[PDB]
DNA sequence: GTTAGGGTTAG
């Protein structure tokens, strides 16, 4: 007989193994650790209003919960639970597995997993829609920035198709990417050699200003190096500063991007699937614009 | 086994 038991956030007790709901508060994407394995942090909420930091590992990128903007609901099997400081934090465990899910009311409920065998019942269809009555009224819905609303100096998570790449000096490397929508002053444009950059330079150019370069450093140039020209992103805090002086000490008005070495705040970019309802709205405003450009 | 242990670079 198999009967999953869920555990209340309330009620976590350190040296123990056990199995939660919640609904994502905060969470950084996998990214490569210092150690052998890929980390992803998640903070979840649930009900009893206590917040859970999970501490999450797996030598696969594809293991860890396929979490794409707070909000989103997740299960969890197998989760340790210890005190690290003083403080109760989860982590992965053997065996350690997740189903995410869409936490806006109403929505599909659709499990997200990497898991090929996974336990599925009515119960979980009760446990998600209670997480997002809950949520609905504790928590912020999910909004999506466009480029033609970034504002001079701020952080944002940008949902975009990846145009073109090109390796820079090896700090950093830069992605040239898109949404459909012009920024409000030109993006600023790193200085590339000439075969480096790897993508269609002719729709490059035709779409002008549509398209902005952003500039990734330190532990991020590897993944953005991996990335295949023409999938969808999103791009975690992203920012975006307004440069008034160049470097010949000329004044002028241009938006740069960068996308900060570190992972504080969940910088760091994840892949979209075509199976993402955000892709396909994205889809659309590239169709549109391309008519135009 | 370690990793990281949320809480913005400073290019």
């Amino acid at each position: 007989a198999t009967n999953y038991i869920y555990t209340p956030l309330n009620q976590l007790k350190g040296g123990t193994i056990v199995n939660v709901y919640g609904v994502v508060k905060f969470f950084k994407p996998p990214y490569l650790s210092k150690g052998t394995d890929y980390c992803s942090v998640v903070t979840i909420v649930d009900q009893t209003n206590v917040k859970l930091t999970c501490l999450l590992f797996s030598g696969n990128y594809e293991a860890l919960p396929i979490i794409y903007k707070n909000g989103d609901i997740v299960r969890f099997h197998r989760l340790k639970i210890q005190v690290y400081k003083k403080e109760t934090q989860g982590i992965t465990s053997s065996g350690f597995a997740s189903l995410t899910f869409e936490g806006t009311l109403g929505a599909p409920i659709i499990p997200r997993t990497s898991s090929k065998y996974f336990n599925f019942t009515t119960e979980d269809h009760k446990m998600v829609e209670a997480l997002r009555v809950w949520a609905s009224t504790h928590m912020s819905p999910s909004t999506l920035l466009k480029l033609c609303d970034v504002q001079p100096m701020q952080y944002f998570d940008l949902t975009c198709q990846l145009l073109g790449k090109a390796e820079v000096d090896g700090a950093s490397f830069l992605l040239k990417v898109w949404d459909g929508t012009r920024t409000p002053f030109p993006s600023w444009r790193v200085l590339i050699q000439d075969l480096v950059l790897e993508g269609d330079l002719s729709h490059i150019h035709r779409l002008q200003n549509l398209t902005i370069d952003i500039l990734v450093y330190d532990n991020h140039v590897h993944v953005a190096r991996s990335l295949k020209v023409g999938s969808f992103l999103r791009i975690y805090s992203l920012h975006t500063k307004l440069q008034s002086m160049n470097s010949e000490n000329q004044t002028m008005l241009s938006l740069e991007f960068h996308l900060h070495g570190g992972t504080s705040y969940g910088r760091g970019i994840r892949v979209l699937p075509e199976s993402n309802s955000d892709v396909d709205q994205l889809k659309k405003d590239l169709e549109s614009a391309n008519l135009t450009a």
